[PDB]
């Protein structure tokens, strides 16, 4: 169990970039650019820095070149600059290694804090960020498929409550979870933005981070990137949905980039931002709790995820999960699935929903 | 093998109802008007007469009370009354038995022919219909998942070209299909008003009804429709979708009414009005073809289909296909599909795309 | 007073293509193709050639060069190759001065007529075009404000009963009109493609063209063009609207382009293919006949118009309207409207709705 | 000026309800309810309590029957309950008028603290109140014009910077207004719960309420109201509308309830949570400042407001602007407004936009 540390804890904002390692940055352009109409905020041959259509700061994702593709850091802004001084204090009170660096660790960002935190994840703080041109009625340059935001980071972790406890003392609040009867939990939402998740934890091998995630306005330019994907031929590229999900109630997409780092593409999540806001939970055999049509959760979903980096840019070893596995519980030989609680009628037994099984 | 008659085609408009024998029509009811939202023109103990937003003809459905689920016709509006004739000079001359009905067959139809058509399927061509008011502006009654128009019938038979010989003899255009290089005709796509198709033909067993389309004017509502299900917990009626379409680019969702009788719903597919429109060929392999997504296609969609009735009210014996099946050939044991013609990457050899295998 | 003919009238598919001389081709380039998105079949220092997003014939658009801005050709692509010679016969039977091409007037166009009509418009007849890649799942090229058809044309005349009489005669089936109690008619639409119009009338001092209109698939694209002009700077090229029709029920806008020429974009009308379609008459004091919303017609709407050409080139003279004028009786000093018919509350009287008046 | 108290601010969360007095509670949920699909949280012969499809407090929207119709009260949820005592301790150290009721002023809501604000508007400050069913997910009740949530109030003041700087020291940051280069303001934009605003002030004759403003999820469901309008033959009671604000970037209608009081519905604004998000500045003379798209604003937004009550019932007396007129500086008949600045072309001088002056 992770200690509720004596120092304060850093006063989060809400998500703010990721940092991935990529093999081919010219392949992870076009994805990221050409595919997906990002914009670019800087730009040599090792770095793509890029930004959402409605973004002030300097950036919302850091393609960096690198020998293996994993997450380098998830950033997280701060309230103030004394935020990221109590970040280190409270970090190093929980023994974790901590990194500080005045003039931050990538362009556009100033001082920050990286740490290695108590679930292997390389997280950042910082407040200081370069203003950039907000694009948000830059309509001259709106895609079909346009990503208007950042909104949230997922992490694969071996041990859900373990994490959550330590996510919640960090001032994150849980939204909504998936439990059974028998007290597994399987994944948590939690945030400090007001909408849904800022991070959420998924139950498996960890740490891995299982995506990055961005908004658009409306349903139709989910649809369109799906469209887009289909008329570049690249359809192979779409892992799941698109959706509505269950848990979060956002329209959704999970597509793959060139080293197999998943992105979702969210829309029309819900206020969360009052502190008595409800808490959801869904029973992990419910077949709306994912993709609130019954759709199947495909396998890869539950079992691929990003390699993570420590501070020394090395992989993380990864753990492995004890609790049941979402995946075997629910589509496998032994899973069960249901439409209706207690309702055999809609119910799936050993197989995925629609009528399919795993691959 | 279906001689060209010699007697001149009926000008064929559009299809404009199908008859629908359910079993519980309290049932159908909740279906078609609670669930999808469809208006009444007209009900008792024993039918339901149901029209789209923006019909001025008496229906676009009837929902029957009978023994046995099945169709029992499907109508297609001729140009003038003499076209009725017409009508039953051709299918006479085909040999065919017709029944005329100076006075119709259903309420709100007047003078109509009736067929066993050689296809084994109940057509109907009137063209006299009591008018109704026609809603299209009445935003008053507009649903989130409103369905504006009927657009199509799909049917199941086991000899495509067979069928589509004879459909092209009576006036319908091919606008797109599906074939291999072996030669083997999978479906074929027709029309009369100017979209895509006002029927069609599916490879398998038959003659069976595949499904009948209503259209929407935009994709949200078809997203709607699935998020209503889900909030109803009937999530399971949902079969196959929301997709993109690759023959017809049209939006898509297919549900499943109490009775089983499959409905699509349909939106945005293209102009094919002009003679010389350029007819489309899909490779079967090709998985983007059926889902342009490459979301894998459900096999209930490949092997069920509803009964249809004879001119006596008895269930059509069903004939099986000797030519390929679609279903075996790119998704079974010894199937296969592609993302990109001769890529192995992106292929699926003996089971469907996204990960999963056949239930 | 325009008599029907013995010749039997050529049957038109559609409209198909609009000639527009423009005086300068590089400010029109960046309207129609950086600006609307409209796609380049063919260009050179003279002529641009453009078709919409799901066009397979060689062009929807031609800008040419010249002098005075004005209409050239207005085209409508008729059945078969004997169509054409139809046509022939057709105006000359009605005295008209015509000329014919085999080889066509503009680019990827054959054998073609054209005529100065009854009404002095340059008409132009031909079925023979050359085919070119269909765009329709082109998603990599999909703008968010994507044009995906040409619908319509809508003429300025000044004696509206006298052309609707000639456009039925020649096949045109009128669907919706304006007039009011005492006989007076200010506009009709009328179609062959089954759709609310391919032409329609506006009453007015001409020939003069109103406008050329293309299609999107959904609303949010016609909101997205709005967007982008503001973002270029340009809203003040934005004439009239957004807005749903009342007549045609089609959400709408109004766009200049450099030479003035007015450009509508249009979306979601209904089906009019059958022939008993019920016709639909407004009264011109209905507030919501124009604007269904009630908001106020711009006064140039009903003021402003393009020249349009002669076979030779000239602009042919404008004739003035002697029956009343629309703007006069709805929004003059002397003018009235009505949300409710009958009801002094929402009634505007001397001005337009929404607390205006003319500039 | 307003002092600023040295008392803290108490933490406000977001605007949370209105109470709004009406004549005939009757006609009013016909509005309300009928018409814009708000859910009842309760009811009696004396009020009605309505709340958003996402809400889950007890409601958003007080209807009161009362002989004067007029804003009763606007309130502001706050984060705990010691909140409530620090509000009382913030407006008695400004010498406010205050009343505290231990068990609330309306149903649903606990201790709650109402104020005769220094600006002369009834505040209201709560944390307790009753939770109800959260409805997000009942798309079995989702209109096609769903009206999600609740967002921002607006107020019309005569004193823009000294409202300003009052709110400001209450906690709230100004996130956009309009000024011009003489040192005028004419409105400010102000947020606590990081949209684009909660409250906002809009230069007149004050106290008066300008509007409450509703959220929809996307552009069509704003769409639907006016189409919905435009079929109850009510589009007089749509003011000004639909269009795209320069300021907040929203999509937005504004429309009059049965006794005057302006609702707005919006959506797609941008995230404002950062503690240096960019405040936006626009010039008055803007022309895209106030609709993007260079639409004229209509006469009666700048002139017509609600009533407000002080605590003991009675109408607030009206304290004239001194200050620049918005309406006269831009559509008067001695305004201006530009397109681009410094542009003659496309700028008007003394009229409104496209044509029209006031009526
Ligand atoms: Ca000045
Ligand atoms: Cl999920
Ligand atoms: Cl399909
Ligand atoms: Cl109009
Ligand atoms: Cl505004
Ligand atoms: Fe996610
Ligand atoms: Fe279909
Ligand atoms: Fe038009
Ligand atoms: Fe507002």
């Amino acid at each position: 169990e992770i200690p509720k540390p004596v120092a304060p804890a850093p006063d989060i904002l809400r998500c703010a970039y990721a940092e991935l390692v990529v093999t081919d940055l010219a392949k992870s352009r076009n994805f990221y650019v050409d595919v997906l109409g990002l914009h670019v905020s800087y730009e040599d041959e090792n770095q793509i820095y890029l930004r959402s259509f409605e973004e002030f700061i300097h950036h919302n994702l850091v393609l960096t070149k690198g020998p293996v593709a994993a997450l380098k850091a998830m950033a997280f802004r701060v309230r103030t600059p004394e935020d990221v001084d109590k970040a280190e204090a409270y970090y190093q009170e929980l023994g974790c290694r901590t990194e500080r660096r005045k003039d931050g660790f990538v362009k556009g960002i100033g001082d920050a804090l990286r740490v290695e935190d108590p679930l292997g994840f390389p997280y950042e703080f910082f407040f200081e960020t370069t203003h950039v041109e907000r694009l948000h009625m830059r309509y001259d340059l709106y895609s079909a498929g346009e990503l208007v935001r950042l909104d949230h980071f997922n992490q694969v972790t071996p041990d859900v409550p373990r994490g959550r406890k330590y996510l919640e003392d960090l001032g994150f609040r849980v939204t909504e979870d998936i439990q059974d009867d028998e007290g597994t939990t399987y994944a948590a939402w939690m945030h400090r933005k007001g909408t849904v998740h800022d991070t959420a934890l998924t139950g498996g091998n960890g740490p891995r981070l299982h995506h990055v995630a961005f908004s658009t306005h409306e349903k139709h330019n989910i649809i369109q990137i799906c469209d887009k994907m289909g008329a570049l031929r690249i359809s192979d590229r779409i892992e799941r949905g698109p959706g509505r999900h269950g848990v979060s109630n956002a329209f959704y997409l999970y597509i793959l980039d060139p080293d197999n780092h998943r992105i979702e593409i969210y829309t029309q999540d819900y206020y969360t931002g009052d502190p008595d806001n409800p808490t959801i939970t869904w029973n992990v055999h419910d077949n709306q709790r994912r993709d609130w049509w019954g759709n199947p959760v495909v396998p890869s979903w539950y079992t691929e995820a990003s390699k993570v980096l420590d501070l020394d840019g090395n992989v993380q070893e990864i753990i492995e999960r004890t609790d049941d596995s979402e995946l075997e519980v629910t589509i496998g030989a032994d899973g069960f699935s249901f439409t209706r609680a207690g309702d055999e009628d809609g119910s799936y037994h050993g197989q995925a929903s629609k009528g399919f099984k795993l691959g």
